């Protein structure tokens, strides 16, 4: 493609303060914390990831940081910098309310059509931006969208995201453990991932939400998923979903990838629906100097 002039920032440990922990194991510890640039007279809420040395882990995380640095959008969670302590740390924008998946679950009784539809839009928007940056997320899930505010969600955790090389339209992945129930078929069959691979995962993500955090193909062993999809079976229609919404989800689960909708179409469609939420989704009755990361832009 063109030169990637993303800026990568290196930060001092003394520059940021850990306040508490928001989950830890299986990776390392993610801390709530605050980062204060040296002269700036501002304090920025952040999430700090300190790796659980093992060279392998440092490699992985730096790759994560490489990806985040290479993206700037309102709808993609922002990466502030990295710290080269003994244990490498990744500083990123803090989304106070946690993953959307857990969020929808804890609040079924309060999420309304407006909230849901808007979210669908915000993610389509976020994702479409990654399409622009020639990026294949490869692990789009409700668990990987985090909530900045109830009105604002952002995509994050690019554990498996990959940036397409130039004149490269598919990514072929060596075997590893991967989200199965979220994956497109081609991805399962041929370990091929594309943006339209990402769309299917988008369609599932919406289903994840419209069921208020249900588990797709619950019970069904991941081993048997490919047969089913090959058979033409798909996820069921959520109770609250008008035909319109669900139809949209289904088109994401078509076998022919160019058959699936592009993200821009998804944005445009959900936006019209979000104009009139209650018609498209049916629900049972409807710190002094702190600056958000989005509002902060680096010196020079
Ligand atoms: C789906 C969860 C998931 O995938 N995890 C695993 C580790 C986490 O990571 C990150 N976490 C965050 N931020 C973050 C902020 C806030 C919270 N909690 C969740 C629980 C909630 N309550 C606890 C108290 N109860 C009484 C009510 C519910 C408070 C908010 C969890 C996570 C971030 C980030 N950028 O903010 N980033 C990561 C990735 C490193 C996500």
């Amino acid at each position: 493609e063109a030169p990637n002039q993303a800026l990568l920032r290196i930060l001092k440990e003394t520059e940021f303060k850990k306040i508490k922990v928001l989950g830890s194991g299986a990776f390392g510890t993610v801390y709530k914390g605050l980062w204060i640039p040296e002269g700036e007279k501002v304090k920025i809420p952040v999430a700090i990831k300190e790796l659980r040395t093992s060279p392998k882990a440092n490699k992985e995380i730096l790759d994560e940081a490489y990806v985040m640095a290479s993206v700037d959008n309102p709808h993609v969670c922002r990466l502030l910098g990295i710290c080269l302590t003994s244990t490498v740390q990744l500083i990123m924008q803090l989304m106070p309310f946690g993953c959307l998946l857990d969020y929808v679950r804890e609040h079924k009784d309060n999420i309304g059509s407006q909230y849901l539809l808007n979210w669908c839009v915000q993610i389509a928007k976020g994702m479409n931006y990654l399409e622009d940056r020639r990026l294949v997320h490869r692990d789009l899930a409700a668990r990987n969208v985090l909530v900045k505010t109830p009105q604002h969600v952002k995509i994050t955790d690019f554990g498996l995201a990959k940036l397409l090389g130039a004149e490269e339209k598919e990514y072929h992945a060596e075997g590893g453990k991967v989200p199965i129930k979220w994956m497109a078929l081609e991805s399962i069959l041929h370990r091929i991932y594309t943006h339209q691979s990402d769309v299917w995962s988008y369609g599932v993500t919406v289903w994840e939400l419209m069921t208020f955090g249900s588990k797709p193909y619950d019970g069904i062993p991941a081993s048997e998923i490919s047969s089913i999809l090959e058979k033409g079976e798909r996820l069921p229609q959520p109770p609250i979903c008008t035909i319109d919404v669900y139809m949209i989800m289904v088109k994401c689960w078509m076998i022919d990838a160019d058959s699936r909708p592009k993200f821009r179409e998804l944005i445009i469609e959900f936006s019209k629906m979000a104009r009139d939420p209650q018609r498209y989704l049916v629900i049972q009755g409807d710190m002094d100097d702190v600056v958000d990361a989005d509002e902060y832009l680096i010196p020079q």
